[PDB]
């Protein structure tokens, strides 16, 4: 239309040529490293300046004028075919995942700037934010179970319905509930099932009993981040890092959005609850970004949180924009910056934690925090005050940069 | 298009279930879902036709934005001009001699109203502007203040004194609880202790107490009237609404005047810096409003609590506010769950400037009322106000606000 | 076209009859002293009005629709000439600089009104703040041999870089490094040459050895603001107090913007770099401020912090924006309205300082900051949370207010 898809199109086809003819990346020189890299980098320039004016057209196109929801990993798909060279195909990716971290081309951050735009975009961004909130297929597919039985297995959570709790242990026992594509879908499905759940009137995250040596007998909280997985290529900006975010994170503050299905729908379109979190052992990485979104938390007198995400190379989710507010922007630079590890029992641990209790009392104050939650004002107390802490555009407005930041320092050489 | 005609349908088979169904409480459970299946329909209505349509219609009852209408006279003009929109002060009458749990809530359908107002980046500021206005009550009253430097109403008590206006909330039989005659006597003392030129400072206090557990002793505020609240008599928008966009919204920004003086191109409200100081408590609606104060003074002995959260309402702009206070641990333990905060207890500097000695906290008071004279002050506590608390995030939290606290007024947790 | 020009050219031709007709300033009568007043606050009443509905096409002749960028020397000259009576012309300035505070006519408050004007809007505001991110030319002209040599001499900072590090010494020895004009241009010199060095990793910033009798042998980290200059006129509102806040203290927080020159540009226009300050005896005013856009702050057990601004008549930069998202709105005001002092041992200083540390172990302190903070996932980290901490509308709109109500402190009269 005015030039930029056409020159767009031919960047990529460069970047196409050249992969096809250089050796594989470890037996690059000098010279072929820095020819593809510049390749790289005209491509991209040229995906921004593109998305800059025709994010909202190339959004209309996927979604129908923003009449369809699409979710994160469909709306990708659905870019890479209906407009080639923007987005990465499934085939591209598939290539990409079976290699090391380090031999990949970073297609991935075409991802990046693609979610960036969209979510930039003032009509673009609430649509897609809304369509992450909506029930994944596979909670409603399990919903009439869960009703009936009050219980259901997956591999990372175990979710029950107690005394209208809905009770989520994290139960990794091998790997103390470190971070991966499979908790993360779920974590969705069990939120999901917590919230549509007729008799679910609050919520609890907990972890389960663990069974690795250093640790067999103890409850765990959360590890964090898989390093492993990130190391061999398994971390996924689209399928873990982004969805994490904005489907199951964002449906505790703000629920799930559902169909004009019920009365009410006019005042409430979208049904949220509260949560409660017990932390044993410790909080660390995405275990940690979790806490800065529950509405009371309880650990563990021995426990302690920390976001050594820094020094790992990537960014700590949500948790630049949410700990600020928080712990001020000393603490916050302290924590995420500097790696600082707060204790339970360290007065700054308030700022953290509400409740920090021994070891012998735990599980009943646990419980009794569970029952003071309960009522229609809650409900209407916690949705003003989320509003008033993360404002719609505020929290769009940070995953727009994240969803580009977090790309490239996926393949940063840290 | 049809979108009035269908509402314009909706609200009819509402006027005609009520005229032909039995009075509540001796409806059936088959009338009962029925009555409350047309109200949902017609209120779903209410809020998709605004959803398209609100500017237009605000721009009808102003003139596009040229005559500021206050809240009253904009949803009784709303109703006149475009029928089952929302109540005619008729609907309203009967609802407000019925108690709570009998109501049709028609008030929500003014919840609905001011809430696609407010979401408006037109209407909505239009609308807060108004309110920030003077009432014409203050503005009949200001001769004779100014002459006289006194002024006696219900519940608070005007007072020009060496530059400051002391605000004295002197409702002694009951600990100074809330209702809409208070809202009005606030508002006037507000307006006249900023339009007064005299005044360079404003006091908030509570009086002698007259109560015989309490008599002799001040009390800061014991929050809304929950007797009124349980009978009806808490209107949303003569209170709930009112102390919110005006007198409390005042506090922060000032009074919006005529172009009617030098300086007003670059100050065209008039703000003054208050001070607050509590005896005894603030509780509810009166620990809303330390949120709001340059300056909070409190006995040793006064505690802070906003159980707004038990009763079963939301506790104005405290969910806008407190966070900014307290961070989101501590506002969820007084707002959700009802923590309660002592005077002397360290986390109490998050909401207070100086707790003294009861024989020692005159003096405080003086001292402090002598610290926030100059145009240097005024200065920093604009830009302050401004950071703290951006136009657009009041609106948005005050639009919301509007529809939830409706609902809540006609939820079945508090119709006890 | 609407008037409002014409009307402005009116009132700003009655002031200069005025002004040519009157006797100076000392000899005025009552009579003539309100009438020029009056005349002053007409045109400057049309100045706001028609740039409230004008602003974006001046600004559009002035930058040729937003494709120059502008700093604001050179914007408010341009005005100036391109619209006679908006603002001051460098003549007119000339005038009133070689007058005392008392004796001006205030004419840089026509600067406020228009970069008020300017920033209030979305399309040239941030055009604007781009503008002042870019790298003077004074850096541009250095870099090079800064690059060969490691260091550079400055009249108020001296620039070293080593072990990757760009050591910034405030060094105005003689008067506790009190800030001026010449300071504001070395600090956004070495702030520049800082972030465009590519061996610079981590930027420090500390005062340096005094040589005042008061203060021999020891290091001073500032005194704020030259509160000599300032009573004899020697502040300008365009080239010192807005200056300092959209040029070098924006760009520790945002970076320098550059031009398509790197890869990597289409994903980080701007180079920004971690910086830690180190305070020694005190920070005071100007020198407070900018501890609240530090990445990490040292104090030695000694020092204290304080905003006397207030208590001197003016605002304390963006202070008023920043500080309540480090101490809360309780003790912001008891800082920025009441003049409180925090020492670097109470327990809140930790509201201000990550680290306060006997002056015998201070200087080992600082170089293990300086390890600490090297590597890219430090930047972004920093990025996300500086976008989390103040939006750039947060901060525009900051600013744009803080230009006329910092003009008018400039000439108000408990600043004289
Ligand atoms: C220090 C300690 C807490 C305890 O140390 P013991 O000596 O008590 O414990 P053993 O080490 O014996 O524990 C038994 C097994 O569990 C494994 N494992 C542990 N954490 C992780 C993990 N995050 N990812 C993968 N594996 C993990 C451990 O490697 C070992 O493997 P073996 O059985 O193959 O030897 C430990 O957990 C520790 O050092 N943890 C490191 C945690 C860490 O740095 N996490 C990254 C934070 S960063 C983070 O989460 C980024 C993030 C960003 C986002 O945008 C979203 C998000 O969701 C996350
Ligand atoms: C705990 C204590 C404060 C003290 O307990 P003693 O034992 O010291 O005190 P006695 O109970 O003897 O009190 C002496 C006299 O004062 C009367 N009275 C007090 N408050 C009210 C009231 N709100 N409405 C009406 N009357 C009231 C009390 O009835 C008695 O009169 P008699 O003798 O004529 O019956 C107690 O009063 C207490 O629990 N009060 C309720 C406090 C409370 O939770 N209020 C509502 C919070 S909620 C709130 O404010 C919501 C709110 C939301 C908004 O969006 C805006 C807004 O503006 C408000
Ligand atoms: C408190 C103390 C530090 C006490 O220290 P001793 O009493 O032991 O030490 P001596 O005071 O003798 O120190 C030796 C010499 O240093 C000179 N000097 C000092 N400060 C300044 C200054 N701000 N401006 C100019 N000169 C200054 C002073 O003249 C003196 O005498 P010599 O002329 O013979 O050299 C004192 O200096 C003191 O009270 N300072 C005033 C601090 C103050 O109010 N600052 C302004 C706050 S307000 C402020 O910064 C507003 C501001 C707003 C903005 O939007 C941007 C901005 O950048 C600033």
């Amino acid at each position: 239309t005015d030039g930029l898809w056409a020159a767009l199109t031919e960047a990529a086809a460069s970047v196409e040529k050249l992969l096809a003819t250089l050796p594989e990346h470890g037996a690059r020189s000098s010279a072929e490293r820095a020819e593809i890299a510049a390749a790289h980098d005209a491509a991209r320039a040229l995906r921004v300046r593109f998305l800059d004016t025709h994010a909202d057209a190339v959004y209309d196109r996927l979604t129908d004028h923003r009449r369809v929801h699409l979710r994160l990993a469909e709306l990708v798909e659905a870019a890479a075919t209906a407009f080639p060279g923007l987005v990465p195909t499934q085939q591209q990716l598939a290539v990409e995942r079976s290699l090391p971290q380090a031999a990949k081309e970073g297609h991935e951050i075409d991802q990046g700037i693609f979610l960036r735009a969209v979510l930039r975009s003032p009509l673009a961004g609430p649509h897609l934010l809304d369509a992450m909130l909506r029930p994944t297929p596979r909670a409603l597919e399990l919903l009439p179970e869960f009703v009936r039985t009050g219980e259901v297995e997956m591999e990372a959570v175990h979710l029950e319905r107690r005394d209208g709790v809905a009770r989520l242990t994290m139960c990794r026992d091998d790997r103390l509930n470190a971070e991966d594509g499979q908790q993360v879908d779920d974590m969705e499905t069990a939120v999901d099932l917590a919230l549509l759940d007729p008799g679910v009137r609050v919520g609890l995250l907990r972890g389960g009993v663990m069974s690795h040596p250093r640790y067999r007998g103890k409850r765990v909280f959360s590890a964090g981040i898989n390093l492993k997985y990130l190391s061999q290529g398994g971390i996924s900006l689209v399928d873990f890092l982004m969805r994490r975010e904005l489907g199951y994170i964002h449906k505790l503050v703000r629920g799930v959005l559902t169909n004009d299905d019920r009365p009410g729908w006019w005042h409430s379109p979208r049904i949220e609850k509260p949560w409660v979190a017990a932390v044993d052992g410790f909080a660390i990485g995405g275990g940690a970004q979790l806490l800065l979104v529950f509405d009371r938390v309880l650990a563990s007198s021995d426990a302690y949180f920390s976001l050594p995400c820094a020094k790992e190379g990537i960014i700590p989710g949500a948790a630049n924009l949410r700990l600020g507010r928080f712990a001020g922007p000393r603490v916050s630079r302290q924590v995420i910056l500097e790696g600082r590890r707060i204790w339970a029992k360290e007065p700054e641990a308030r700022l953290l934690v509400d409740e920090v209790v021994e070891p012998d009392e735990l599980d009943a104050a646990i419980e009794r925090s569970l029952t003071r939650l309960d009522g229609d004002a809650v409900l209407a107390n916690r949705r003003m005050l989320n509003l008033a802490d993360e404002s719609p555009d505020g929290f769009r407005a940070y995953m727009a940069e994240f969803a580009l930041m977090q790309a490239l320092r996926l393949y940063g050489h840290d």
